[PDB]
């Protein structure tokens, strides 16, 4: 019998040209002679059929004869014959400046960076913020770093620490009586040192670790040529056997009147030189919540415009508990959807500026229009993958409605030599620990030859709303539309987390836990949710039960740490329904 | 013909032999009960149910009598019974179905599934006060005077290191020192052991468990006497007892000890500030107090004479004393030789006394003194079981005075059993008293054969930075299976609420992962030191009851930013440092 995925993998990586066959099905002297054309010797592998179903499974190709140039997987001789009529396959087979080209100095693009130039590989890595419509930029880390999970949790906790204060008072610490505010100035100067710092870690560990790094805007003008131009305008070229692009998304605008003109959003938030003032917050993403949360938790009023639901996405019974806290923490929700923002006033710095909100309210005996000012108006329905201006069409690089990129796994599903990983590649979920992981992960495959993919189902959240929420796994109706209402059983219970015992937090009516399982297969664990403190830290190490489909009997006989909030997934014996 | 049918079977039934192949003298057990114009039943095992049955049950040999019940073993142990007229006592009809002597952890959680079970049990439970003559209500240990007002007074601590960062993140808070009120403290804690105390023995009345607040002592084969506050002595009937009296703290014979030196059951009712105190002892409560008593500003002193959390990995122990030392905690490895009283604590002031110390100096040895405000006895906890009449039902004791057990059953006698701190070789925490009794009870009364899991159980010390453990130290691992055959992964970190801050804590959490390196690194035990690492440990811990391998931990998507997700990204080595 033949060789098994391991050896074949291998050859694949070590091998110019590498054909994979399981018979001496016939077109293989074809394949030989294309290559004759090229100078180039074709080693060759006989499979074991034990093996060609996993192969193929890997790689996500329908059928038996497999070709790999360069360590990259084509398809069969179809595929193959298309690269070479193109002209593609006599440009790839030339040497290359760089084994690997990234495009995005992302969680993504840093992780792979790091990990390629591990496996001793020659790697470029471009990374350039093509500023805010208000005009905001910032350095190297990507979205994470600058604009999004880093700054926004310890705002945050910013929000968490008033919160604190109160508690301090009710433990016995006699605080100095009298209003405490928060000043926005030092919070935002705080917070951007760490971003500094950040930024300037991983611009040192580029050059720690010998991998180039251009804070160049890449686009495709060869089939492996990047043209890049840098803040002065200065223009280069660059060429690699291989690309990866990592470009994550933006935050999206609607075609609305004035919206571009008077709305922020989270790029400009997180270094605003004011105070936001009364706030509206548009969209109901988890963006909007988190951050709609902390501004009322530093004293501002606060409020959210939805079109329908919140968390779109997310357990709606989760979506609906949240909403009553928030409401009752004096968070303001609406229904309604702006028809025009218009400007009365900029922001100084010091001082921000004044928006009129324009919405069309029902009563019985009528629709009229109804307007509203506030300081400063967040705009966070959703974020988009900015790609037109990439030149993916050159590489004829296929990409979905939306600008994300289409996939065979992480490799495009057009071009072989070509990959995606993180926000950009369609249907992957939009979280830093995926970017890094599914990174990490393809420079294994790669460059090592390993058969370890990505786990992106089963993959633990924690939205940092006032109070957390931590979820793994299917939301109660998702189990009920696939399994059927007779076939699940939800768990839960009610708590009060003993730090706020001694307290008059609203927090105590409000912290909520439950756990979703098949009845019909012994309470396997389809989901669990959690509504609490330290939602992020309780939910990490349960999400691993998922991992070895456990079931209610496993929770149950699992002893508790005592006292935490955690243990109470241990003694659950309530049913829902 | 299976365990779970005997097991049934012997629940159901008033007497029951379980045989394989009959063996003579089974007749002459027969004609015993017989004597008893008793019934009885007759089970054939099959021969692969035999090795299960006798390894649930924790008997040698083939054949086994249940009484009401209760296993007491093979004929020998009968006659025993019979000989002793137990036997005749044991078949009457008794007052209650259960008589629990306890009213803490264990003894509720019991007396609580029992009911629910619907069976007729008595809960008896009184508190003998300290000798500084301290007494409290229902709930034992955890609610009074252990987990719940420690963990309080730790969040205390904690509010205080929080208030300081509010000030880093920009909260406008006015400076001057800011001092903690003993005092309002105290009676916050108080109250919520108020309402516990009030709640369980309402929750008692509601489920119909009769409760006496009455000591118990064993004066007949099944009858307690039981003495209350008055001076009343009652005598109560069972067919069968739990004892789960639990430990109470151990004074040394030193001149002064009782006399000068209060203990956990004293330091939560406190009248006074304990002002400058001494911890002696390196249990996990002498540093758990230290802790918090240093956190609301207290001078601390620890008196250890060997190492320091004794049980716990050394490792992780020499961390938390370099962190409590940082803190200003200052430790020492004197021994005091007498503690004399120079003030009685008086009009909430505390006290003063005279600790005598022998240290040595250049060309000698000499003796010294000190002088504390309070000095708290934190040595260990031992079994109070002298006056429980144990000897009278003859339920053998180990040394120290628990109950030994074959599995929760007394080894000696078939109708009495232990659970929680007081069964020997019992880990003495809350959880598992609540497990052992919930489980028992379900066993008892069901015929199930689900056993308590005593091992891998996670815990969490709450010392003023928390360290959160499951499963063997870096020692334990290296004793059992050699240094050649174990990985050590292990990684620094900052949590990200400290990042902003200039707190020690940012230096000092670490944590690490144990493997068995020949059996593809399945993980033997993991110890974070960390804010929250309760919460954190926890989960993870469910890892162990599926042999989960670092690949596990590495194939698991992380949430970001948490500390916890620092368990999926170990990649260092620990080389021996
Ligand atoms: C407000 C907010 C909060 C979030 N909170 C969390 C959270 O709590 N937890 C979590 O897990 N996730 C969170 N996320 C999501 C997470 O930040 C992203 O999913 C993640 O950063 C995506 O990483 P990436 O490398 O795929 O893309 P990015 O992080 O966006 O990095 C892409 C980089 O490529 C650069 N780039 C783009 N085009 C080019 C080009 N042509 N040439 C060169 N460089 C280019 C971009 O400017 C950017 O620098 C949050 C997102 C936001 C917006
Ligand atoms: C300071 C401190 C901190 C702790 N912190 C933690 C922690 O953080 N987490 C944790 O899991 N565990 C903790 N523990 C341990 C925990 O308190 C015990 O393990 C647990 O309470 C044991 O419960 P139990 O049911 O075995 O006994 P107990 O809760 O001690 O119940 C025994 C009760 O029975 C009564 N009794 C005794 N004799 C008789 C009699 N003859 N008749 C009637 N009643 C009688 C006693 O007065 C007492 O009320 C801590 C302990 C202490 C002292
Ligand atoms: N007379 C004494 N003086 C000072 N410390 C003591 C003491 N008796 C016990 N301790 C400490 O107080 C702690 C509680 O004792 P213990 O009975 O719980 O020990 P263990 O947990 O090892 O069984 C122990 O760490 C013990 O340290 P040693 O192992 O060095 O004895
Ligand atoms: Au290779
Ligand atoms: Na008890």
């Amino acid at each position: 019998s033949g060789s098994l995925a391991d050896a074949v993998f291998k050859s694949a990586c070590e091998e110019r040209i590498l054909l994979a066959y399981a018979d001496y099905n016939p077109d293989m002297t074809k394949v030989v002679n294309l290559f004759s054309k090229y100078n180039e010797t074709v080693n060759t592998v006989r499979v074991s059929n034990d093996a060609v179903k996993d192969i193929l499974e890997i790689v996500g190709w329908p059928s038996m004869p497999l070709i790999f140039v360069k360590g990259n997987c084509c398809g069969g001789f179809k595929e193959l014959y298309q690269l070479e009529e193109s002209g593609f396959l006599n440009e790839w087979l030339k040497e290359h400046e760089y084994d690997l080209a990234i495009v995005g100095g992302g969680s993504g693009g840093l992780a792979a960076a790091k990990e390629a130039v591990r496996l001793g590989k020659k790697v470029v890595c471009l990374d350039f913020v093509k500023p805010s419509a208000m005009g905001t930029t910032w350095g190297l880390g990507g979205t994470c770093v600058n604009v999004g999970c880093i700054p926004k949790k310890l705002m945050h906790q910013a929000a968490l620490l008033g919160e604190y204060i109160e508690d301090a008072k009710k433990f016995g610490w006699e605080i100095p009586e009298g209003a405490i505010k928060l000043n926005w100035h030092q919070l935002k100067n705080a917070v951007q040192n760490h971003i500094a710092s950040l930024n300037w870690g991983y611009r040192v560990q580029l050059k720690e670790k010998s991998v180039t790094y251009m804070n160049s805007y890449a686009t495709f003008t060869g089939s492996h040529e990047l043209s890049v131009k840098n803040k002065k305008g200065k223009v280069e070229k660059v060429t690699a056997d291989r690309f990866l692009i990592a470009v994550g998304l933006r935050p999206r605008f609607p075609d609305v009147p004035g919206a571009l003109e008077c709305c922020i959003s989270s790029d400009d938030l997180f270094s605003l030189p004011y105070n936001p003032g009364k706030t509206l917050c548009v969209g109901a993403s988890y963006v909007s919540l988190e951050c709609a949360g902390f501004l009322k938790g530093i004293g501002n009023d606060v409020t959210v415009m939805v079109r329908s639901v919140l968390l779109r996405g997310f357990d709606q019974d989760m979506a609906e508990r949240i909403k009553k806290h928030m409401t009752e923490r004096g968070v303001k929700f609406v229904q309604c959807v702006p028809i025009k923002y218009e400007r009365l006033k900029k922001p100084t710095d010091s001082e921000p500026g004044m928006i009129r909100v324009h919405t069309m309210q029902e009563d019985e005996d009528g629709t009229k229009e109804v307007t509203e000012d506030f300081n400063t108006v967040l705009m966070a329905i959703g974020r988009d993958a900015m790609t037109d201006d990439l030149g993916l069409d050159v590489v004829g690089v296929n990409r979905a409605k939306s600008g994300k990129i289409i996939g065979r796994r992480e490799q495009s599903v057009s071009c072989p030599y070509v990959y995606a990983i993180g926000d950009v590649l369609y249907g992957s979920p939009e979280l830093t620990p995926v970017a890094i992981q599914a990174g990490k992960v393809l420079m294994r495959r790669l460059f090592t030859g390993s058969s370890e993919l990505t786990e992106y189902d089963k993959i633990p959240t924690t939205v940092f709303t006032p109070l957390e929420y931590g979820s793994c796994g299917l939301s109660e109706y998702s189990a009920i539309q696939k399994y059927g209402k007779e076939n699940i059983n939800v768990y839960h219970n009610v708590f009060i987390p003993l730090e706020y015992a001694v307290t008059e937090r609203k927090e105590k009516t409000h912290c909520y836990c439950k756990l979703i399982c098949l009845k019909n297969e012994q309470d396997l664990i389809l989901g669990f949710h959690i509504l609490t403190p330290n939602a992020g830290e309780i939910t990490q190490g349960f999400a691993i039960a998922l991992k070895f489909d456990a079931k209610k009997a496993d929770f149950d006989r699992l002893i508790g740490i005592h006292p935490t909030v955690a243990e109470n997934f241990t003694t659950l014996t309530l049913v829902k329904e």
